[PDB]
């Protein structure tokens, strides 16, 4: 599924991401925009052979099992395929673990390079929340 901006903000809010570990909803929407262009089905292979999955580009080295990332972990205890669902529940639950891990939202390279320090409130402007 390719979400609209305000449609994703509403789903993220419902699933408890607004202010999760102090990160406003606009941070999460901005991250999803630059990681996946709001596409749940997005996949991107990494130089290390790991793959990033879903609306928040969650990596198979640490977070999910895809059966093709040797000596990786599955710290979210999910098949990476669960992260490509139209239902964002599994991505949001795994993203909560990731952002609690010590480097916060810097775990998302698109968030650090394109969202961090910017007017991220703009990403929820005009949305009924
Ligand atoms: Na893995
Ligand atoms: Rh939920
Ligand atoms: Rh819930
Ligand atoms: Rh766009
Ligand atoms: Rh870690
Ligand atoms: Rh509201």
């Amino acid at each position: 599924k390719v979400f609209g901006r305000c449609e994703l903000a509403a789903a993220m809010k419902r699933h408890g991401l607004d202010n999760y570990r102090g990160y406003s909803l606009g941070n999460w929407v901005c991250a999803a925009k630059f990681e996946s262009n709001f596409n749940t089905q997005a996949t991107n292979r990494n130089t290390d052979g790991s793959t990033d999955y879903g609306i928040l580009q969650i990596n198979s080295r640490w977070w999910c099992n895809d059966g093709r990332t040797p000596g990786s972990r599955n710290l979210c205890n999910i098949p990476c395929s669960a992260l490509l669902s139209s239902d964002i529940t599994a991505s949001v639950n795994c993203a909560k673990k990731i952002v609690s891990d010590g480097n916060g939202m810097n775990a998302w390279v698109a968030w650090r390079n394109r969202c961090k320090g910017t007017d991220v409130q703009a990403w929820i402007r005009g949305c009924r929340l």
